[PDB]
């Protein structure tokens, strides 16, 4: 008669946000099997596009628009770029690989050196971004993934200031359609930061520079910058209950069990 | 008088393929600083585009045009799958990761899995691509990258023909504007291969299906199937002599040297 837990955990599995007792389990499985299906073949034969990818490059054109220079550099990182971002907590997230490297955490010690390297070459402001696959080793399941992506922009020079990050962050949400507010907080690695928050699921954190760490890595200038997760992103623009709904995954495909 | 061995390396870095004694060293080297430092900044005042994101849009637009599912799956993989893919040579190659998983040295293994799986939903004949990182430990640093992107598309049912495969790869190589020839030779992994050569740099390995390894999969149809690499690719296109241009990298944005 009443669905087991098992049999509930399934039925979930199967339902998308979008989908409106006392039928048995084998019918509402069965009504449920051919929706997905059905809206695997709908984008197969349609659009064909991966939500991840898509997202990536909506999130590329936005900021190409704006002037940032689009970046792509190594996922695999040397371990020195850890200890000299100041993490000695987040270290016990850090997948390494090798005596030497490991997968990167965020996207911030390739782009302080993107930084440094362009403003030799580049007329101020120096605006850039990267989108890109990041791992930290997890203990939760709900809002965090051990493989990510993370957007990072930044601006270098002139025009750094607090209102004009804040713009950006604004102006980027309201393209994407996702509701934000942006809070004051702090964490280990920079300050002082704002968050960028939906209900209680963190989309960004953000900086205002100059901070001490800057030094570092020949950095004497100011800077804004944030980083978002396009997975968390997904999540609230699809009302994915779950996180891993929005992953790089073999068990869903834009959401859609794959488990068919 | 003469250029010293080290000042001919430093000039080359500096060199693109595109540019046309007795002048020093110092003025040579002036000389390139100043045109490279132009060519960033017309990059960043004009397209802002890096090579391996815009060559994996165009690509994606290739195969979604043509019918393919745009797949991003996970690069951490578990380490299951090379024991599956029959591999234990490219098993020295493997970056492994914690006990259990590595980084993926190719896409084929998630991509078994979605063509089974997505053999439940989607009508005959399935046609899926991946674009994304592989890493393989690698000896060499001509022609090959520890962390390179590869694009693997597919096909599964029917039409999974060899003249199709040729067809298929013809066009892409066309429309990419890139000269190739389609060689038959043979790997561990696979059989029987088609090998895409660029003069005696390898493009691609290709395979007609079936093969006894499907079996391993839940795969029992005919397929064929096509691995690129995304930087070989660059690398032909843009005449880069080193493949370290063309990759993931601080020390070269599209090609140009960021230490200037
Ligand atoms: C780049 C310049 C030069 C130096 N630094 C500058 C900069 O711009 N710094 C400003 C702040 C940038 C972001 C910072 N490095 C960072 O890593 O922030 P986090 O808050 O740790 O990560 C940013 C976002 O990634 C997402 N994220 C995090 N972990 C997960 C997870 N495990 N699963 C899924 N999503 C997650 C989540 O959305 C989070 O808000
Ligand atoms: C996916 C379906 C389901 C099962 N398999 C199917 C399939 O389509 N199989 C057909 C063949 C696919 C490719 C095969 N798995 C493979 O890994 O081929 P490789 O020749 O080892 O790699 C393909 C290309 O990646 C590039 N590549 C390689 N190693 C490097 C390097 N270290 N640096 C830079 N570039 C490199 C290079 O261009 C090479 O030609």
């Amino acid at each position: 008669p009443a669905l087991t837990k098992s049999q509930t955990d399934r039925l979930e599995v199967l339902l998308n946000p979008k989908d409106e007792s006392g039928k048995p389990f084998r019918e509402l499985e069965s009504e449920l099997l051919s929706r997905r299906k059905k809206d695997l073949q709908q984008i197969y034969a349609e659009e064909r596009e991966n939500y991840l990818g898509k997202l990536e490059r909506e999130i590329t054109r936005f900021f190409v628009d704006r002037g940032f220079l689009e970046i792509k550099s190594p996922i695999l990182i040397p371990l020195e770029y850890i200890e000299r971002m100041g993490i000695d907590e987040l270290s016990k997230q850090i997948f390494r690989v090798d005596k030497n490297f490991c997968l990167r955490p965020m996207l911030a010690p390739n782009l302080y050196n993107y930084l440094r390297k362009l403003d030799r070459a580049l007329p101020d402001p120096i605006k850039i971004f990267e989108i890109g696959p990041c791992y930290r080793k997890e203990s939760d399941g709900k809002e965090h993934l051990e493989e990510f992506t993370m957007l990072n922009f930044c601006q270098m020079g002139s025009g750094c200031t607090r209102e004009n990050l804040e713009s950006i962050i604004t102006d980027f949400l309201n393209h994407l359609g996702i509701d934000f507010k942006i809070v004051g907080d702090s964490c280990m690695v920079y300050g002082d930061t704002l968050d960028v928050m939906h209900g209680d699921l963190e989309l960004s954190s953000a900086v205002v520079g100059p901070i001490p760490l800057d030094r570092e890595w020949g950095i004497d200038k100011p800077w804004i910058g944030a980083g978002f997760g396009l997975e968390r992103l997904l999540k609230v623009k699809h009302d994915f209950k779950n996180i891993k709904r929005a992953a790089r995954s073999e068990s869903y495909y834009n959401g859609i069990s794959t488990n068919l």
